[PDB]
């Protein structure tokens, strides 16, 4: 099923995740992208940063040309870059997304990060200490860019992602706004529900949208190796035996109960398949709030590279 979003567009509440490292060759985006399609999922979600967006387009085309879908079956997500912030770069990165996907929209385009980075080359430009060399952009200028490609018909629907509360008032607050953020894409899982943000995000109907909600990928970039593995988790590892089904799919199902949208990233053809039984059970107030009593403000990505950003997100 869908939620309606504050425009009026709607969105499937179950997102495929399609960003792999980049020592996964990029062909295998395409291949998992169309058996995601082919298993179910309507919803996708890429971003310029991920260099696959070639791939992702590829897949969702080749599954409206093989008959199985229509483009209005689809939901494609991209974002905008921090390298392009500054409001006159935002509708050609834009463009630039719309080129590689071969498509003429997309559902949503997001602002990626609330971290600004030096405009250039590069997709992460740093210092010699390893830290992102930062922009300083007033983003409700990047939010109102935002705007003039929804009403340009090239994105059906924006919103945002990685903003903290104070940086979402920032956007809503701001004068002769147009359009909210229909959504705030941020890490959310069992060890990090953000139920704080959720309260806010559902009092001015944004959605909230789930990455990582299955533990993250555990990148050694960003990710601590001895933080808590969480499909290892004794609870959840309970309540999958209860219900039979997998520590996973109670963490997704978790998610959609709480009326959040969840993503879920796998390049494994079984566990993609395995996914999309989200739909099929339903948990328990009792599993509910046993999966809320995991909460341990534990976000995964968790880097110098970030952590000294003017606009990091997160209170450490
Ligand atoms: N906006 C942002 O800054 C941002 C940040 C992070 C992520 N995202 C988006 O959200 C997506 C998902 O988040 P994520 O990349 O952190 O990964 P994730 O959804 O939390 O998944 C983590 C890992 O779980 C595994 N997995 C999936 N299904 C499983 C199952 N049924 N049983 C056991 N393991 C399973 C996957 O490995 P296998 O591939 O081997 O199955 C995957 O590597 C990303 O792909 C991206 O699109 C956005």
């Amino acid at each position: 099923q869908c939620v309606k979003l504050n425009d009026g567009h709607f969105m499937p509440v179950l997102g495929f995740g399609t960003y792999a490292p980049p020592e996964v060759p990029r062909s295998k985006a395409l291949e998992v992208t169309k058996l995601a399609i082919e298993a179910g999922f309507r919803h996708i979600d890429s971003a310029h940063l991920y260099n696959n967006e070639e791939q992702v387009g590829l897949a969702i085309r080749s599954k409206i040309a093989d008959g199985s879908v229509k483009r209005e079956d689809i939901f494609y997500t991209s974002k905008l870059w921090s390298t392009f912030h500054r409001p006159e770069l935002v509708r050609p990165a834009l463009e630039n997304s719309l080129k590689k996907a071969q498509l003429d929209y997309v559902d949503l385009y997001l602002i990626h990060s609330p971290m600004s980075l030096k405009p250039g080359e590069e997709l992460s430009p740093t210092d010699e200490n390893g830290k992102v060399i930062f922009d300083i952009v007033d983003l409700c200028t990047t939010w109102e860019a935002m705007e003039k490609c929804k009403d340009a018909g090239l994105a059906k629907s924006i919103g945002v992602s990685n903003f903290n509360r104070r940086q979402l008032e920032m956007i809503l607050n701001k004068p002769g706004l147009k359009y909210k953020p229909v959504c705030n894409q941020v890490e959310c899982h069992p060890y990090f529900n953000r139920s704080k943000l959720l309260d806010f995000c559902k009092s001015k109907d944004i959605v909230l949208v789930a990455y990582s909600a299955l533990g993250s990928q555990r990148d050694k970039r960003w990710v601590d190796p001895n933080s808590p593995v969480l499909l290892e988790d004794p609870v959840l590892c309970a309540l999958a035996k209860k219900h039979k089904r997998t520590p996973a799919l109670i963490a997704l199902r978790y998610q959609l109960q709480r009326g959040v949208v969840v993503l879920a990233k796998s390049y494994n053809e079984q566990r993609i398949r395995q996914n999309v039984q989200v739909f099929e059970f339903q948990l328990t107030a009792e599993d509910m709030k046993a999966i809320d009593g995991l909460d341990r403000n534990l976000h995964y990505f968790n880097s110098d590279s970030f952590a000294s950003h003017p606009n990091y997100p997160y209170s450490d």
